[PDB]
């Protein structure tokens, strides 16, 4: 509820966990240790902690990084990058992550087992295509031909605990969240929705919550 989520991407550099920007390409020179605190103090309510070392590998989550960060923050940590098997969610949860972000999918048992507070987050990226909301994969480059409407429903049916809903249309713009898309999606799913793509002012978060978002992601207005 009104959760502000901050995306932190990190990677090992000379045996240190360094924070990266620009899709994990730019070494900011800031230590993961320092940023995680600064972010909490700055007022984040959740951390999406992406391991650039694991991101798309199937080898499992970066449990080392997760354990590294756990002592440093009180915030819920969503682990990201590396998932390939259901146990990995257990593996990440054991390491201290409060949630895990499922790998790019192009779950009903774990959902039942979690009894609460811990969830699997599923990323859905969508875009306007001929006035239709379509799911895209591949950083918004590939249309899947599946309607957002249908996929949100499917995802929930298949036992996801939460949806990370990225608007390819707003992502990178700093012009505000895709409130239209948020509103389209909201009645379709009972899952918490983390809105993503578009933040540019503190006022933009308010708009997303109003549009029906439970949490709002920003990778921009911090890093």
């Amino acid at each position: 509820m009104q959760r502000v989520v901050v995306a932190i991407d990190a990677k090992r550099v000379d045996g240190e966990f360094m924070v990266f920007t620009h899709s994990g390409k730019k070494n900011t020179g800031i230590l993961l240790r320092d940023w995680v605190v600064e972010v909490e103090k700055r007022g984040a309510g959740e951390i999406l902690l992406t391991s650039i070392d694991r991101d798309g590998t199937k080898s499992g989550y970066d449990t080392e990084m997760i354990r590294f960060v756990r002592p440093l923050t009180t915030l819920p940590i969503i682990a990201s990058g590396g998932a390939g098997k259901m146990e990995h969610f257990l593996e990440a949860f054991l390491a201290g992550a409060d949630k895990a972000l499922a790998a790019s999918v192009f779950m009903r048992e774990l959902k039942e087992y979690l009894k609460s507070g811990q969830a699997v987050v599923v990323a859905i990226d969508a875009k306007r295509v001929d006035g239709e909301f379509m799911v895209f994969t591949h950083s918004g480059k590939k249309n899947t031909g599946i309607l957002l409407r249908d996929w949100v429903v499917e995802v929930e049916k298949r036992g996801a605990g939460e949806i990370l809903l990225t608007s390819i249309d707003r992502d990178g713009t700093k012009s505000g969240y895709d409130t239209e898309m948020i509103r389209f999606v909201r009645p379709l799913t009972t899952l918490p929705i983390i809105a993503s793509g578009g933040a540019g002012k503190m006022e933009h978060f308010l708009e997303a919550f109003l549009a029906g978002a439970d949490a709002a992601l920003a990778a921009s207005v911090f890093h």
